[PDB]
């Protein structure tokens, strides 16, 4: 392999000296080779399965009769030894569908896994949730966090008392020593809305190291027309067909690796392999648009949304956390502060209107969202729902976070009613009916959590918690938060501390989605997506002009040298 690449490179290397035309004769034999071999190997009955009921293992809520034909599909997959990519328009149940097929085929195969799903990180509490909702019976991991939160589930993964296990890119990666050993009987990914770049280095890695019989792509959009990409789901879907772990560009150069000389695709060429892989991919692929099943949409569809930390939400929160019974209960409140919003502590707000040029000492402006994660993102919620006429409906079971809600609608000059357990028989009725008139521009109705009939409001905002509706849960990242949505008096405190068990991280991969994925799970129709996608762009080019540019959180480098290593200060300014 030395001896014969340092010949065949001399080789190669006296063609280019003595016959010239020769050379050029030689390698335009090869690249034709290429081409005629990817066209011969591509160049190529079945066992049917009726699929009347879901499982019965899938539970609070049945599926639609479209939804019931993708689980069939994916079945008659499995059993003719077939991969697929189901590819559903966004809000069509492929989630719910992933989660019928794991379930149909625990209960009619006994097929107990492992089963291996890839999601992107953003959406991981969005999986975890639904599987919650839907099939709690199952027993899945969340492989992520920190070396030592990884380590401690290798005991539950060598022992294989697990159905599923949820991960994303970096650990496939970083932690293949550990996940590629596992023999997976299903392999599912979710490329998201549209493939990524980093998606390319993850196929290689997947059919490198991992050994996983039965594949699905899950998807958001169509059979895309580049050759790079293509390559990429040919090898996910067929591998055997190349057996290959490379890039197009290093695949179709593979022989002329010895000639030190790449080789280029001309027009016509391409057009022609991609042309074909269309031809091959098009079978796999199962998609129904919104418009198909109108008259089977989902009624309820809900989505849970994440938030980062400004860095005083960083700060104040480690502070409450290595400080600390209805001592705990009491510890829970002041981090659900701390996500919510850090004004809240009135004296915190005060000392940094002082510094951020208030003299007067009232924050205002967009200085009101920066300081939050939560508010921050509210703010790209709220204004695409108003330009698209959708009315709110925002829970907020804390009555101190009102007087910043209402500020910050101020500020947006958003019309909106308020709903107290400060409110009596006589006004709660009349509020009611002022919301519910045809006709009233009253957008937002802020309610606190304690019977009401609110038809008019067709989207929900769950702010803090315990004819189409479409529900929002906010929650902050590596927070309480998190904890909270997961769902005997030395074990009721055993569970309060179950709660409470932080740990700082520092993953590569974002916990808060891109706008894309975003504008998804707020949008009900491609024209309110592609007009939020607008919306978001129009907002980074008010940005780009304005003069005095911060970013949309408040970040470690701006911040006064008396709250950074001050454990004194945060609880001078914190306490009560
Ligand atoms: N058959 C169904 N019955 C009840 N709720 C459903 C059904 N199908 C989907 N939903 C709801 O609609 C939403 C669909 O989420 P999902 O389809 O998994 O995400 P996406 O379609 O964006 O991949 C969820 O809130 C889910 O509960
Ligand atoms: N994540 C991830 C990931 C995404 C992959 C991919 O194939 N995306 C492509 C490539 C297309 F060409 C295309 O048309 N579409 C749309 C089609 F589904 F109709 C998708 S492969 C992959 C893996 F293996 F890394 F998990």
């Amino acid at each position: 392999s030395i001896a014969t690449e340092r010949i065949e490179k001399e080789r190669m290397r006296r063609l280019m000296a003595e016959d010239e035309e020769g050379y050029r004769k030689l390698i335009d034999q090869k690249k034709d080779r290429r081409l005629a071999y990817l066209l011969q190997q591509t160049d190529e009955h079945a066992i049917s399965e009726r699929v009347e009921k879901q499982s019965a293992l899938l539970i609070n809520g049945t599926l639609k009769h479209y939804q019931l034909q993708g689980l069939e599909w994916m079945v008659s997959l499995y059993n003719n030894n077939l991969n697929g990519i189901l590819a559903d328009e966004m809000g069509l149940g492929k989630t719910i569908q992933t989660i019928a097929l794991i379930t149909y085929l625990m209960e009619h195969k006994r097929l107990n896994g492992p089963y291996l799903i890839i999601v992107p990180l953003s959406t991981l509490s969005n999986w975890t949730y639904e599987f919650d909702k839907w099939a709690p019976s199952v027993v899945k991991i969340s492989y992520k966090g920190t070396p030592a939160m990884r380590r401690s589930l290798v005991p539950q993964l060598r022992s294989g008392k697990f159905n599923v296990l949820l991960t994303t890119y970096e650990y496939i990666i970083k932690d293949k020593h550990i996940l590629a050993k596992i023999r997976w009987k299903y392999m599912i990914v979710d490329e998201g809305h549209r493939m990524k770049n980093h998606h390319c280095k993850l196929t290689q890695v997947l059919n490198t190291h991992y050994v996983a019989p039965r594949r699905i792509l899950l998807t958001g959009t169509p059979l895309q027309n580049k050759l790079p990409e293509l390559w990429a789901l040919l090898n996910f879907l067929l591998p055997t067909i190349f057996k290959s772990c490379s890039t197009f560009e290093q695949w179709f150069n593979a022989p002329f690796a010895m000639t030190g000389e790449r080789v280029d695709l001309n027009e016509e060429e391409t057009i022609l392999i991609i042309r074909r892989l269309h031809k091959v991919l098009r079978p796999f692929l199962l998609r129904r648009l919104k418009k198909e099943v109108e008259s089977q949409l989902p009624e309820k569809v809900e989505y849970v949304i994440k938030c980062d930390m400004s860095a005083l939400q960083k700060i104040l929160y480690r502070h409450m956390q290595a400080k600390g019974a209805k001592t705990l209960m009491n510890t829970i409140m002041q981090l659900r502060k701390i996500c919510n919003h850090p004004y809240m502590f009135q004296h915190i707000e005060e000392s940094f209107a002082e510094h951020l040029g208030y003299s007067n000492g009232v924050i205002n402006g967009a200085e009101l969202y920066r300081a939050s994660g939560k508010f921050e993102l509210l703010d790209r919620i709220l204004p695409k729902l108003r330009a698209t006429n959708h009315r709110v409906l925002l829970f907020c079971q804390m009555t101190s976070l009102m007087t910043i809600m209402e500020d910050y609608f101020a500020f947006r000059n958003f019309l909106y009613l308020r709903l107290d357990g400060t409110t009596k028989s006589e006004d709660r009725a009349a509020l009611l009916k002022k919301f519910n008139e045809p006709g009233s521009q009253y957008f937002i109705f802020l309610l606190s959590t304690r019977g009401l009939n609110l038809q008019a409001a067709d989207t929900v905002v769950i702010f803090d918690s315990d004819n189409e509706v479409r529900v929002l849960r906010l929650c902050t990242v590596n927070s309480v938060e998190e904890k909270i949505l997961a769902a005997s008096s030395h074990e009721r405190r055993a569970f309060l501390q179950a709660i409470l068990e932080h740990e700082e991280e520092n993953e590569e991969e974002d916990e808060v989605p891109d706008d894309e994925t975003l504008n998804q799970m707020i949008a009900r129709r491609e024209e309110e997506f592609d007009l939020f996608m607008r919306m978001d762009m129009d907002r980074r080019r008010e940005d780009a002009r304005n003069p005095k540019r911060k970013p949309r959180l408040m970040e470690e480098d701006e911040l006064p040298s008396w709250i950074i290593k001050d454990d004194a200060e945060v609880e001078r300014l914190t306490c009560e």
